[PDB]
């Protein structure tokens, strides 16, 4: 039996070591998996689904979905997390749609955010490559792929004989970026659409032709979908989202995270934490009242109903932290270099 697996595992290793880490995996192998350096996503559910607890440094990630799916909110959290760790984030903007007020409330430090609003696709991708190469930037969000229009097309020259030269030019710029990110501490995230293709009408594959290179250059690809409304009494206060990791080269793919966007706040860390804790049986419910037992044995009353329990978590960071660590440990994420005393 085990001899069957050790020959198996050994062969898997051989192939994997032949073609690069993550080249082949056992889909059920959350063993452990092995931590790599990541920037957390801002969602505990997504962190779990990635298998490594976040976006891996030195890699490209694609986040795609319809307009208004929640991909914008994910990208803003990625920025916020990169800043929170003490890093520097850049936003390469071809949409011109940022809501600075939402971004700030969600947790982005607007003052320190680097911003570029490039003239065209090639320039955008060259700026990204230089930023990666500079060594000074932790996380770059590129929004978005579709908007990434070739110079010539913009100047309306399409043209002289070759219409698809840029396709190659873009794929080439991307290849440069892939080259540079491997030697860097940077995470590079591209957001991409499945909605409203440009310039006119009906659709080719949702993700764009630069996207093919993206499809293959990316270490993770995440498909975001808007789910059911969330209501507090008779007000809708947000909606559920699902985030399916359709490609993952550092842990097993095809995990789907369910998480929650609260309007005006983003993926509220305490709201998500409460729901996950409750789903995991770590916080329990006695009638309408919620309770938690600390590791040290204290049984603590979180309050009556979800809204009170979520606020309690906000008012009691030390308890929230413990509940979160327990969840992360359970799924093998806890960094574990964490030191206790302060």
């Amino acid at each position: 039996e085990k001899q069957k697996k050790s020959v198996l595992e050994k062969a898997l290793k051989r192939i994997e070591e032949n073609f690069g880490k993550g080249s082949i995996m056992i889909l059920g192998d959350e063993t452990q998996v092995q931590p790599v350096e990541v920037i957390p996503t801002g969602s505990l559910a997504i962190d779990i689904a990635t298998g490594v607890g976040g976006y891996p440094r030195g890699r490209i990630v694609e986040i795609f979905g319809q307009e208004s799916s929640g991909k914008t909110t994910l990208a803003l959290h990625a920025i916020a997390e990169a800043q929170k760790m003490g890093g520097v984030a850049a936003f390469i903007d071809a949409e011109h749609a940022l809501d600075p007020v939402y971004a700030k409330n969600l947790g982005v430090d607007l003052k320190s955010l680097l911003i570029s609003q490039p003239d065209h696709g090639e320039q955008a991708l060259e700026i990204v490559d230089e930023l990666v190469r500079s060594g000074v930037v932790d996380l770059i969000v590129v929004d978005s792929v579709a908007a990434l229009v070739p110079r010539a097309e913009i100047e309306g020259a399409m043209g002289d004989m070759q219409v698809g030269l840029q396709a190659r030019l873009m794929s080439q710029a991307l290849r440069k970026i892939a080259g540079s990110v491997n030697k860097s501490k940077a995470v590079v995230i591209f957001t991409n659409q499945i909605r409203m293709k440009i310039g006119v009408m009906f659709g080719s594959p949702e993700t764009t032709t630069g996207g093919l290179a993206l499809k293959f250059y990316a270490t993770m690809r995440m498909e975001v979908r808007r789910g059911e409304p969330i209501k507090e009494g008779k007000d809708v206060i947000g909606n559920v989202i699902s985030v399916k990791i359709v490609k993952n080269k550092v842990a097993p793919p095809f995990k789907t995270a369910q998480t929650y966007i609260i309007y005006g706040k983003g993926i509220d860390r305490e709201y998500e934490l409460f729901n996950i804790a409750v789903n995991e049986g770590i916080v329990d419910r006695k009638g309408s009242w919620y309770y938690y037992t600390t590791l040290k044995g204290e049984e603590v009353s979180l309050g009556q109903g979800s809204s009170n329990a979520v606020q309690f978590l906000k008012d009691n960071p030390e308890i929230a932290g413990e509940i979160e660590r327990r969840i992360r440990e359970k799924y093998g994420l806890l960094s574990v270099e964490k030191e206790e005393q302060r």
